[PDB]
């Protein structure tokens, strides 16, 4: 489980960083864990992340 | 001519900025003016620009 979460957050931080510059982004069909962690990362970095 | 140069530099600055993060990039078949101005922009921003 820990490996899964750290993988999800590696992907999420990659998405937030490679783009950060933007004020809002959309992520399509991410894993549910990935969706939650992407929302958390967007909140922390102040980037409006939408989940589809 | 001035419009051409400013257009070329708008494109070059876009290329340098949207990517800046990278240490080296490659630009394929740019206009000769665009090639020279891309080299100038890379020198100013410290990004190793290659022209093909």
């Amino acid at each position: 489980g820990g490996s899964l979460m750290v993988t999800v957050l590696a992907a999420a931080v990659l998405a937030e960083t490679v783009i950060s510059v933007t004020d809002s982004i959309l992520v399509l069909n991410p894993p549910s864990i990935c969706g939650q962690m992407l929302l958390h990362a967007g909140e922390e970095i102040g980037l409006q992340v939408h989940l589809a």
